[PDB]
């Protein structure tokens, strides 16, 4: 079979994007990485130097098959949208075709139609500030990068997808219950993402027969998580202590659920927020 | 190597229990049926006369294999719970080891420990009456058979299940939003079942490292559905017209989700209500 | 001009029923108490000896006025439901007209139609046991007394209530999120009560133009709370430490919300679970 | 008592802002209107010409006491934020001090500290487009005007509010369930508003002892509603046909709930989305 999945939001092997790639790879899905330009050249260097080799082993027989790796910035819908400062940036200057539309066109031109799409990215320039102290520009940046990027990804990628294709993104329970520390409008962006997942499920389901769901993951010590204010150290310790299942949450635990939601096995599931967090979301009072 | 599942609530090939059996069988899980004594002998006679042979065809290069078929009544926790009248009733008189504790013991004696458990049953004497007109006895009957039966199944089966085992039941969205026609306290029972799934997830996760979830299924023209009164024809027509995914909901659509939730692929999911209903639950206003 | 409220579930001045009585009395609503026969004679003796006189002071320029105090047992729908044993029991033998239908009739005969109804009661034989260890009989007892009693109260009282009347009950968040210690099927009963509030809102709204809602209250050191085992001290301490509003939750805090929901001011609200808990329900992770 | 309420988002007498003003006026609350500059001069003219006189009657005794009416644009946090095109606009040119911070300063300078705040506004330049066809600028405009404006209002107004003050905004159930027609990212903005209400409740409750809630209203034929694509004619007809309570939803039905949430009567309620919609949100299947 010719399953191809574009994963937008891989920067190294420590986040959920990598775990999803690994699990899809087990099912013989061809994988294309969309890599944020500021970290693209570093990623390629680490890859070439074999830094990721142990992380690519699926088992005794299998290694991750990575079809391609492309620069991708969810800040920009089309070529016209890139500002002067960015195009002049040292790191963007030597790259091209990294807007959402350009990446869709490039994948389709090289490999044809795909049938799986993963949104595994977020950004918020004021994450370290409380919501109350977040500026209009800060808040809108969170929503632009973390929420609107999903809509744009759908809008441009549906043209290059087969009927019965499937899309997932990643969210966090701070959208629904208060997590002090989860600042800069990230909580807001995740609330919008979960709502948009429903509305998009209606549009994509009726028009194209395409499904879209979102996985609400528990805490993982990824690069981005490090940026929140040992906030991640706290979250992990609390989850491992109080969740119904006292076991370390792995990126591939989210990967196996993603793989299921992206396969035909879940053909009757759409518009849903699925919790993959060892059950922590169900608890009220710590015991 | 030895995935075994007990499916409590199969009476024919037209309901969700059969769809779950078929999909599990696809994955080489050995299946044991728990059949309610009022329908048990008709079920066995049909099976023996080859009435289900076509329904057991997976892909015509593969057919379902069933390990065992056992009389089972989720009304009774232990042998000591069985009233003299039932014990001597025409349909129960020839059967043995059909209470929850007895079937668990029997299964263990014959096959050892199991790792998958499916609650696919419900009942309510007054389902034809709206909630407001449901009697105390009718309401308690619905809770007893449809909700408490899950707790009891858990209590007795956890002793014959391996750590990391998984349990699922089936629910309906009338627990959360009003569905006229879903009467007799069935809505109440499903609300209880969904809440008990969380509390059980806590106890079973912490004490035995066992997971439990519930699938909120869309409408299927099963024998039980037809007996509600027609109600099910309206539900199905409405769902096929207004759901994000306008496709016929199959018992095997539920089956494949059940299969995922019972497998190790869903190891970080517990306490959850997972909707498998073509996304109908996400809609507010029709078109 | 003739607001009359029946409050089912008052046994002393330390619970939510009293707080609701006090706030309604503030608004010149006439109040009728429904008192469970095991505590009825001790309640009346305390009242007569002036034990509640201080507790009846509203602002020391105003004191509660109580229209009537009636023996009431929400276990029994009609006189024909009362087993011979209860009928002849030491505490029931001297009382009459204490079933749901009889109290409705009595109230109507004496005061005519009423327009406000409060369900402020719960009970569960096995509340000290975790759900997994709760017996069938214990679980059904919790559903019978704590959830079904609301449906029955509605069925019999709608005949003695005016159109545009309002009904409220009390619930707890353990229905939606796991609270260790809230056992015996009380969590199940509250999940059922909250679901039944919606279904009843539909029937009562459409057929009688009557509204029904439920208040999910935070912790209060009532007699029933103390009897759970300590559990309530932990709940209160936790709530005062971690709730958005760090202030002592009063029975009259619930009372003033109840008063609003029972008045015409809330005429467009029905079927709802309203949280009155200093906002604790909105929190995920503590500080 | 000196209760003062600023209501941001009044353009005429046909929306929810006016109904909230009317009901607060009954409680002798002094009212200040924040009026969007494009409609400020028209509003003032209609007011002066007596167009609103019949709409201001509370009853036999009372007329609405409007303390002041000020231009207010939720697009701009501070004086510096206004762009050239706006400052040059015919309608803005003759007005001043209409940014969020400027209005806070102006109210405080004229009247001192207030204790009630109402956010009753929304805008989305692409509301007529499906979410899938909404542009990045369109989507962010919705979030900026409809969601971030609430945060900014809180940030600047808390300085001029008393302890134990209360804040409300208005939302719609399209945040939670799909409403085709509710386009341009308005669904997204409302999801973010409901989430932000929780996070702000935590910050404002712990730091200032101030409460914040949001009212999810049913459909009302306001000026803004007219802009959605007879979408409002449909919504109203559907609500009056299918809601549990079959009665016309009035602006003052939302006003009376707002008045309660803004008063001390609701001191234990914060971070909540309260539905004031005749119960329509509780229904799954039309009957
Ligand atoms: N790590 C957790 O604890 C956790 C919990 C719940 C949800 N999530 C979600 O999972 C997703 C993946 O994050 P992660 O935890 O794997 O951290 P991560 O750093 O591994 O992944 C985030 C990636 O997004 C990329 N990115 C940032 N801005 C971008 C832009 N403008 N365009 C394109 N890419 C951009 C970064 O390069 C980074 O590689 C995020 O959406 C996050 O919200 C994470
Ligand atoms: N059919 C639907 O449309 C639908 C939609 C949502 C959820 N569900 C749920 O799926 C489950 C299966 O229902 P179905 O639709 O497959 O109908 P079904 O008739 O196929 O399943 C019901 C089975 O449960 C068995 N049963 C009843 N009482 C029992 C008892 N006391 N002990 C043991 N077994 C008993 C019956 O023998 C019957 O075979 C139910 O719990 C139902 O609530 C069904
Ligand atoms: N106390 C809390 O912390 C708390 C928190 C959330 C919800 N609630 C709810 O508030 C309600 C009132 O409880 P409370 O905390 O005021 O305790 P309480 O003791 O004041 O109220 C319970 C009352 O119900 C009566 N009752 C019990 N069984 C009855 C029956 N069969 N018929 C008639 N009356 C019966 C008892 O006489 C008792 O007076 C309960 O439903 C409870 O679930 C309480
Ligand atoms: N009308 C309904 O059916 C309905 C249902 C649910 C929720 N709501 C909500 O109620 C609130 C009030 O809307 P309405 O229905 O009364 O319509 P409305 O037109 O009466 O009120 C909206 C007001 O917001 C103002 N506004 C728009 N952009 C602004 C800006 N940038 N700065 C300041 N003010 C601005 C407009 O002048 C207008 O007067 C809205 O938030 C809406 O989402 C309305
Ligand atoms: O522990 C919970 C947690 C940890 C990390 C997360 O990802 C991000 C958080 C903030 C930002 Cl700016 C970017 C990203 Cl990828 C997240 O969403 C939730
Ligand atoms: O269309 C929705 C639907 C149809 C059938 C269902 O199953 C039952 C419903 C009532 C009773 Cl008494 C027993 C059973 Cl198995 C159900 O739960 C939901
Ligand atoms: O702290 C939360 C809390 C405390 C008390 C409660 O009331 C009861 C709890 C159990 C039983 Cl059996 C009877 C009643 Cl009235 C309750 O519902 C929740
Ligand atoms: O019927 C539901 C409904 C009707 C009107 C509404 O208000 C708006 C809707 C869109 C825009 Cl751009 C601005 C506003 Cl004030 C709304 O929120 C929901």
């Amino acid at each position: 079979n010719e399953d191809i999945c574009f994963i937008a939001g891989i920067g190294d092997t420590n986040g959920y994007g990598w775990g999803i790639a690994k699990e899809l790879s087990k099912r013989n899905v061809k994988i294309i990485f969309g890599i944020w330009p500021p970290v693209y050249n570093i990623f390629m260097k680490n890859y070439k130097n074999g830094k990721f080799d142990n992380d690519m082993i699926i088992d005794k027989d299998k290694k991750m098959n990575i079809l391609d790796m492309l620069p991708f910035d969810a800040s920009f819908d089309t070529a016209n949208d890139i500002d002067e400062e960015t195009k002049n940036n040292k790191r963007y200057n030597m790259l091209q075709n990294y807007t959402i539309e350009d990446v869709a066109n490039l994948i389709h031109q090289k490999y044809g139609k795909i049938n799986m799409l993963v949104h595994s990215l977020a950004n918020a320039k004021e994450v370290q500030k409380d919501l109350l102290n977040t500026s209009r520009k800060g808040y809108l940046d969170a929503l632009s990068k973390s929420s609107y990027s999903l809509i744009s990804l759908c809008k441009y990628f549906v043209n290059i997808m087969k009927p019965q294709s499937s899309i997932i993104s990643l969210t966090y329970h701070a959208s629904q219950k208060v997590v002090p520390g989860y600042g800069g409008g990230m909580s807001s962006a995740k609330a919008a993402l979960e709502s948009d997942t429903r509305v998009l499920a209606y549009h994509l389901g009726r028009n194209y027969n395409i499904r879209i769901n979102t996985i609400s993951a528990g805490p993982l010590k990824s690069r981005a998580a490090t940026a929140i204010n040992t906030f991640i150290d706290y979250a992990i310790e609390y989850s491992e202590k109080y969740a119904p299942l006292r076991q370390k949450l792995l990126s591939t635990d989210i990967g196996s659920v993603a793989s299921f939601l992206l396969s035909r096995e879940s053909r009757a599931i759409t518009g849903q927020t699925i919790y993959v967090d060892n059950g922590l979301n169900i608890m009220f009072l710590p015991d």
